[PDB]
DNA sequence: CTGGGAATTTCCTGAT
DNA sequence: ATCAGGAAATTCCCAG
């Protein structure tokens, strides 16, 4: 396997418990130790991949958790 | 009892040719001047308002061009 | 080798 | 024209 299951960019390995490139990495953890105050400006569908995953925290942070992200992974 | 024609904030004045916030009135200045190639991650159809003007600059200046701001005015 | 996490740098935003 | 808070992504060091 490779290519994160968030973004779709290459992925450097598995972290917290699914294959993700570093950068949803620490977006990760730093979204689940702080209080996630996020809102979608959309439909909570956005796209995120290399480019857009800045765009939406919300639907990025959806997409670590529906991915199965988890700290004690 | 009025407010910015981008974001809904309360305007601070006649900006560029519309009543805006400061925030939008910088924003778009930067825009502008900036180089910046923007992308929705989203429909192009995103909420704009105080909190989420954040997430989409590209719904955000497509707001200010679509409400007449212009560097001519 | 693996992955967690601190540190660092850069960028965006908004206020002064 | 600064300046500061915040988010983002890389670099680096840690334990295993
Ligand atoms: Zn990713
Ligand atoms: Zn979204
Ligand atoms: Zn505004
Ligand atoms: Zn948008």
């Amino acid at each position: 396997p490779k290519l994160c299951l968030v973004c779709s960019d290459e992925a450097s390995g598995c972290h917290y418990g699914v294959l993700t490139c570093g950068s949803c990495k620490v977006f990760f953890k730093r979204a689940v130790e702080g209080q996630h105050n996020y809102l979608c400006a959309g439909r909570n569908d956005c796209i995120i991949d290399k480019i857009r995953r800045k765009n939406c925290p919300a639907c990025r942070y959806r997409k670590c958790l529906q991915a199965g992200m988890n700290l004690e992974a």
